C-alpha cells in the first residue's frame, strides 16, 4: 500500500479539518495522490461537513465517510440520541484500508481528541492507528493550555507505540503575543512543528488557500511522506 | 501523617482553585483540619493569589507557597521572562510532606493541567504525587471537549501508578444543555463525581460559599478522607 496517516487534535474546534485541507493541498501540489478519510462525523445537522469543507478548500474528490450522526456532541452521545449505534471497529479499518494505494496519501481525521470513542467497546483512533499501523499528525492551538493537552496526546500515541508525525498549530496569529511566541518555541522542543497555518485560512479561496498550503508546510517533509 | 491530595485539572481556568476551596470549606465543616498548598502560582500581575482567593472562600489559615510570577504564562514561560528560574523538586516535596500532619488535609493545587512543568527538569504535579505517595483529585468542565481531556488526564495518572480520587466539575452551568447534561452522565461512567460546582460559586461571599460546599460533596466521602 501506500501512507496512512491519522490528522487528530488535542480536542474539538482545534483545526483539524483545515489542517487535512492544508496537507491535502500542498500533497496534491507535490503530485501526490490524497484521499481524505472521516469515518466519524457528528454535528451533521448543524451542518458539519469536515470532507465537504476538505473538498471545498483543497479540491479533494476522493472523499470517504462511514458514520454520520445529527447532533454535535461527542459520537457516543450523537449516536444515541440518534437511536443509532457506532461502527465497528473492523468497519473503521476496512474504509481505510479499501483506501490504501501504493503512491496515495490517506489522511484519516479523526472525530474530537485522541481518546474520543470511535467504536465500541472504547475503540479510539489510536486503536485504528495501531491496527493500519499509520503514524499520526496531531493539531494543537497556540492559546493558553496547549503545552499540557499536547504532552497528554503525544504521551497517550507513545503508550501504544503509535508513530508521531509531528504538529501543526492550527491557527496562527498575525502579530503573535508573548504567549502564542512562547507557546511555538516550547511546541517545537515537544515534537516537529511541521506547520502553522495563519488565522482565517479556511476562509480563502481555493487560490489563496493552495498558496498558503505550499507555503506552510516544508516541502521536503511532505515529498518525503509518499515514496 | 495524614492525608495529601493533589488537586490538578484538565487545564487551565477549568475550577482548580474554587474546587480546593470547596473541598477545603467541606472538610472544615467535617471537623477536619486543612491545608493547602499552591508551590507555583502565575499571573499575579492580574490579581490572581489563588492562596488568598482559599482563604477568603474557605477560611483556612495554613497557605503555602514557594514561587508567584506576574505573567499569566505557563511557570517556565513566566520564570523565562521574568530571568528567574522554578523552585526546586526538593523544595516543593519537602514542603507539602512538611504541611502533612494526622487528622490533617492537605491540598496541593497545580498550575494549569497535569503536565505542567512545575520545577527544573521539566518536573510536574504528577511527579509530586509520586513522591508524596498522594492520590489526584482531577477537575473537570461540563464543556464539549472534556470528555477527551479527561480520558487523557486519568491516563496519565494511571501510567505513573498515581491513584485517582475521583472527578469534580467546576462549573456547572445553568441552565445545563444538551451537551452538559450528556457530558454529566459520560463523565461518572469514567470515574466518580464527587461534585459539580454551579456556576458563580467563586463569587459567594463566604458564608454563601460555606453552605454551598456542605451541600456540594458526599458528607460521607468528605469525613472518610482522614
Ligand atoms: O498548558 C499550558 O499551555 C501551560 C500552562 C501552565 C500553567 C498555566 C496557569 O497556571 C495559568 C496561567 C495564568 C493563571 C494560571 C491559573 C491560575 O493560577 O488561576 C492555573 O493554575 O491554571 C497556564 C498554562
Ligand atoms: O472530547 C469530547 O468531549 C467528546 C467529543 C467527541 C467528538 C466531538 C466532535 O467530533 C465535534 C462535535 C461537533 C463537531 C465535531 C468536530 C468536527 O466534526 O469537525 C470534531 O471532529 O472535533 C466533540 C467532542
Amino acid at each position: 500500500g501506500g501512507t496512512i496517516l491519522v490528522v487528530t487534535g488535542t480536542g474539538t474546534g482545534v483545526g483539524k479539518t483545515v489542517v487535512c485541507a492544508a496537507l491535502a493541498s500542498a500533497a496534491r501540489q507535490a503530485g501526490i495522490d490524497v484521499a481524505v478519510c472521516k469515518p466519524v462525523q457528528t454535528g451533521t445537522a448543524r451542518g458539519d461537513d469536515d470532507l465537504a469543507e476538505v473538498g471545498r478548500l483543497a479540491g479533494v474528490t476522493q472523499l470517504a465517510g462511514l458514520a454520520r450522526y445529527p447532533q454535535p456532541m461527542a459520537p457516543a452521545a450523537a449516536a444515541e440520541h440518534a437511536g443509532m449505534a457506532l461502527p465497528a471497529r473492523d468497519q473503521i479499518v476496512r474504509l481505510i484500508a479499501d483506501l490504501d494505494r501504493p503512491g496515495r496519501l490517506t489522511l484519516v481525521e479523526g472525530a474530537g481528541g485522541l481518546l474520543v470513542e470511535l467504536a465500541e467497546p472504547g475503540v479510539t483512533l489510536r486503536d485504528v492507528a495501531v491496527d493500519v499501523a499509520a503514524a499520526a499528525l496531531v493539531v494543537v492551538t497556540a492559546d493558553l493550555g496547549t503545552l499540557n493537552h499536547t504532552k497528554l496526546t503525544l504521551e497517550a500515541l507513545a503508550a501504544q507505540q503509535v508513530s508521531c508525525a509531528g504538529l501543526v498549530i492550527g491557527s496562527w496569529p498575525d502579530p503573535p503575543g508573548l504567549v502564542a511566541a512562547s507557546n511555538r518555541s516550547a511546541l517545537a522542543r515537544i515534537a516537529m512543528v511541521r506547520a502553522a497555518l495563519p488565522a482565517g485560512a479556511a476562509s480563502l479561496d481555493a487560490g489563496d488557500f493552495a498558496a498558503m498550503s505550499a507555503a506552510a508546510f516544508d516541502r521536503n517533509w511532505v515529498a518525503g511522506l509518499v515514496g
